[PDB]
């Protein structure tokens, strides 16, 4: 059900896409894309669009890169604990103050370092002098995992639960018996009951309250969600966490909404579109029921533009051979629109590969020589400002173009809109109607998104009134406007 009566040009392109699929001309996967980025083509083989299925997103469930991972099932217990325990080749103290080594291997609860060092030689088979190798730490690791699996299966309170768990939760319980040992996890009998009855939101709470967790919450909270969600999501991207989890396609489409309303027209038109293609990455199940073929996947569909190179490609050239004044002033105006987009949607990823330039008495405006396309917008609309601005900056702030004060032209375009509270209200309702359609939508998460966006507008409004540069704009302390 793909229709956009508001945008018959967009719909027409989409219809060529579907028809081209019917004719067995499949969107082909961009190499040097996310595994989940595709080139949509029409029946004549030309590239009309870029398509990014939600479920093939980097955090995506059907993402090819992480498919290898989901097979292991419990066998992910190794990587899971490597991440939680880290690696050390020399004796250290654990969270409780106990002598430890390699990957989470507890030597003794004794205060004596030679108890521990002694205890270490017993294990390794030589005089270690408190220092072991990578292979030695790995050998302790397997034995300690076996000991956990044994601890679970030799135990009456634990075993029943474990057998009722899916491959992933089992891994979580092993995780626990690795840190606390057999006997310790069996004092949780409540949560084991819930886990046992399959109520996830039940148990995820009680483990939230324990002597454990309290000591190492950062780790504890990582399993609890592995218990609650039956997935590896806490061990995938720990953490981006500036952003909502698997809504990249909506960022993509949303970026295009904003462009539309502010009338910037740098974002090639992008909407939420459903497509089915044999070239996509589907569950084996789905592949089989098709024999009634593959189901359509929901994704961002962004129109394709020709004649453009990397911002990087061109700016490199304009520096060696500077543009004539008049053309170069057309660049700056395309550039201001980009800064406004990115500041408003709070893009966390814009590099010089993430935007594109094209360089070529009357009723009509002479065509512009230079023009800016803003692509790859699925990393915006954060839940909050990034903790270290250096990790997720605005790259264009260090460009010289960022030094030039905002043009009257932009103030004229943008101030009347973002100064009108009814514009910002309408803009937020439109984003809501887009975002609420996601099955994993959360009203509370949304409000935070809007808060950031409202704080960015607050800053941009005053930056524009003062004729500040883009650079001075980003130096303004980030704010949120919270209801
Ligand atoms: N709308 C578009 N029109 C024309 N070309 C595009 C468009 N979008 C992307 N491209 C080209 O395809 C490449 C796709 O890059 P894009 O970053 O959008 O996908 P991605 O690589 O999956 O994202 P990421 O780089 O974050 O993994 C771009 O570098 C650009 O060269
Ligand atoms: N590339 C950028 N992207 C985003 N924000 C930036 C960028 N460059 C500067 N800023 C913002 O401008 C402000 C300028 O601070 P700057 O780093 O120049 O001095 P500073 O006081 O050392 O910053 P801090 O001590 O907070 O790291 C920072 O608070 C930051 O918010």
């Amino acid at each position: 059900r793909n229709e956009f009566p508001e945008d018959p040009e967009f719909e027409a392109v989409v219809r060529q896409a579907e028809l081209a699929i019917e004719r067995c001309i499949f969107p082909e996967r961009i190499y040097q894309g996310s595994s989940g980025s595709y080139f949509v083509k029409d029946p004549q083989g030309r590239i009309i669009a870029v398509f990014k299925p939600k479920n093939e997103e980097p955090y995506g469930h059907l993402n090819p890169k992480w498919t290898k991972w989901l097979q292991k099932g419990t066998g992910n217990i190794f990587e899971m604990l490597r991440i939680d325990e880290g690696l050390r080749l020399k004796i250290y103290k654990d969270t409780e103050g106990y002598y430890t080594i390699g990957i989470g291997h507890l030597l003794t609860k004794s205060p004596s370092l030679n108890a521990a060092k002694s205890e270490l030689d017993k294990a390794i088979g030589r005089n270690t002098n408190g220092v072991i190798t990578k292979d030695e730490a790995e050998k302790l690791f397997n034995q300690d995992v076996d000991a956990a699996v044994r601890g679970i299966l030799r135990n009456a309170k634990l075993k029943p639960v474990y057998d009722s768990l899916d491959a992933v939760r089992r891994a979580a319980l092993i995780n626990m018996v690795f840190q606390m040992g057999e006997t310790g996890v069996a004092g949780f009998t409540n949560s084991l009951r819930m886990l046992q009855q399959k109520r996830w939101d039940e148990a995820a709470v009680n483990l939230a309250k324990s002597r454990w967790y309290n000591q190492t919450p950062n780790r504890a909270k990582r399993v609890i969600t592995t218990f609650r969600t039956g997935t590896w999501d806490a061990y995938k991207n720990l953490g981006r966490d500036c952003l909502v989890l698997n809504q990249g396609y909506l960022s993509e489409a949303g970026a295009s909404l904003v462009d539309q309303k502010l009338e910037l027209n740098i974002v090639p038109r992008t909407k939420v579109v459903y497509l089915a293609s044999e070239t996509f990455n589907y569950s084996a199940i789905d592949r089989v029921k098709s024999r009634i073929g593959l189901p359509p996947k929901v994704g961002s569909f962004q129109l394709f533009v020709e004649g453009y190179k990397d911002a990087d490609y061109w700016l490199r050239r304009f520096e060696a051979e500077p543009l004539p004044e008049n053309t170069n002033r057309q660049l700056l105006l395309q550039f201001e629109r980009l800064v406004v987009l990115d500041y408003i949607i709070r893009n966390t990823d814009r590099g010089n590969d993430n935007w594109l330039i094209k360089y070529d008495d009357w009723v009509v405006v002479k065509e512009p020589v230079i023009k800016v396309a803003a692509i790859d917008n699925g990393l915006a609309f954060p839940l909050k400002h990034p903790d270290s601005w250096r990790a997720y900056p605005f790259y264009w702030a260090w460009l010289p173009q960022a030094k030039v004060p905002f043009s009257q032209e932009i103030k004229d375009l943008i101030l009347p809109k973002i100064s009108d509270p009814n514009f910002v209200k309408d803009l937020e309702e439109d984003l809501y109607e887009l975002f609420k359609k996601d099955p994993g939508f959360d009203r509370g998460q949304f409000h935070k998104q809007i808060a950031v966006m409202r704080g960015q507008i607050l800053n941009l409004t005053q930056a524009l009134k003062d004729n500040k540069s883009p650079l001075h704009l980003v130096q303004m302390p980030p704010v949120i406007v919270e209801t």
